[PDB]
């Protein structure tokens, strides 16, 4: 309802500033089709999302809100998206709309290694499925299409071959389903003409890996608009630091640095965000209010670091969930205020 101003993909990832990611709540998934819209959305444990919550984001420095969704409940034989499902998407959307945030909906569980995921960068999976992708992408696009440039669209998650295989395909030929499945959903998107004609929307890389070979065979696809598209990685790196390190050391922040410098060396001309990031390790072992002090400090110095150099490098970063979750959410109030303090301190000095 606010009217449509088109802008560059680079000024939408400038303006989100410091984002969070509204997790395991749309994209919670599991308890079969045909369930009330909110055991869905309770089924891991969130409360059901509010005004209050996008409200709270904004109020306390954060721009930018991403809201995973799985959708393969919600459909039908036929693909079609149950109507109380996308109704709902939408009022989170307005609620992140009304508060003054950016948001991005996308397609998560639906991918990688669940149960139920069913777009895989395999070439045979690809083409049983490319139908039903294009045309859950045209239904989330029709639906959404009305809000402004606030709203962007991320074609699918972290997308893995058949083998759920993490940082790599086992064969190449992955790479060309996925670079198929990403043209496709540009393409769906456009074709449904209005704002959606010229909405910035996001395309993510093999896993949401950022190593060489996932990079190099990485296709960017071809959008008849200019400056409309922007790249989507995950980071959690050092792979289970969480676990093993004391302190947010040299070696850490060198490894963020060369993931940065790799990422900028080869997008000059196209802006990328991190996604995701947070302590999530091995066994989806994370911090919480009730780690020790100096886990928390860890948390912290990953965050203010993440931010920093994401800036540095006109990038954006989106924090997975620990920072406002759970019964927090409702109150609302920050889980891990001194992990935002940080954040805010590295994002505006
Ligand atoms: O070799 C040691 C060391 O040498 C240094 O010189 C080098 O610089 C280091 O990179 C290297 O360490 C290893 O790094 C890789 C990742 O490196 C890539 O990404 C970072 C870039 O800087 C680098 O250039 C790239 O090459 C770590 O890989 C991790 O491995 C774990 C465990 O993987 C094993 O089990 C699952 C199986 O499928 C794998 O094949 C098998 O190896 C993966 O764990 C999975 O992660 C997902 C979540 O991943 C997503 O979120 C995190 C985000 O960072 C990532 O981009 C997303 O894809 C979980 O859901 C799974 O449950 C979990 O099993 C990691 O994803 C993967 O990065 C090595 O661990 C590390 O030793
Ligand atoms: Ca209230
Ligand atoms: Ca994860
Ligand atoms: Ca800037």
């Amino acid at each position: 309802n606010a009217t449509y101003m088109e802008e560059s993909a680079q000024s939408a990832v400038d303006n989100f500033g410091l984002g969070f990611n509204l997790g395991n709540t749309l994209d919670a998934n599991g308890c079969g089709t045909g369930k009330p819209v909110a055991t869905y959305e309770t089924f891991w444990g969130q409360p059901e999302t509010t005004q209050d919550m996008m409200t709270f984001l904004m109020q306390n420095g954060f721009n930018a809100v991403r809201i995973p969704v799985t959708w393969y409940e919600h459909m039908d034989a036929e693909g079609n998206v149950d109507e109380a499902w996308m109704m709902r998407v939408k009022a989170i959307v307005e609620y992140a709309m009304n508060a003054g945030l950016y948001a991005i909906v996308n397609v998560h569980h639906d991918t990688a290694a669940g149960s139920g995921a069913w777009i895989k960068a395999d070439t045979d999976v690809y083409a049983a499925t490319k139908e039903k992708f294009k045309k859950l992408w045209t239904q989330i696009a029709n639906a959404l299409a009305d809000y402004d440039q606030h709203l962007l669209f991320e074609g699918y998650n972290e997308m893995l071959d058949g083998n759920n295989s993490w940082d790599e395909p086992q064969k190449a030929s992955g790479y060309e389903a996925l670079n198929n499945y990403a043209q496709d959903f540009v393409d769906a998107v456009r074709a449904t003409g209005g704002n959606n004609a010229t909405r910035n929307l996001i395309v993510n890389t093999y896993a949401a890996a950022k190593g060489e070979n996932v990079l190099n065979n990485f296709m960017l696809p071809t959008d008849a608009v200019n400056n409309h598209l922007i790249v989507q990685v995950h980071s959690y790196d050092p792979w289970n630091f969480f676990n093993t390190k004391t302190t947010w050391d040299s070696e850490c922040h060198n490894t963020l640095t060369e993931i940065f410098s790799a990422l900028s060396k080869k997008f000059t001309t196209i802006p990328y965000i991190i996604g995701e990031y947070g302590t999530h390790g091995e066994s989806d072992i994370s911090v919480s209010k009730s780690s020790p002090a100096e886990k928390i400090k860890l948390a912290a110095d990953q965050a203010a670091d993440m931010v920093k150099l994401a800036k540095d490098h006109h990038s954006a970063t989106f924090y997975w969930m620990s920072i406002f979750d759970g019964s927090d959410r409702i109150q609302p109030q920050w889980s891990l205020p001194t992990v935002v303090e940080a954040m805010q301190e590295a994002y505006n000095n």
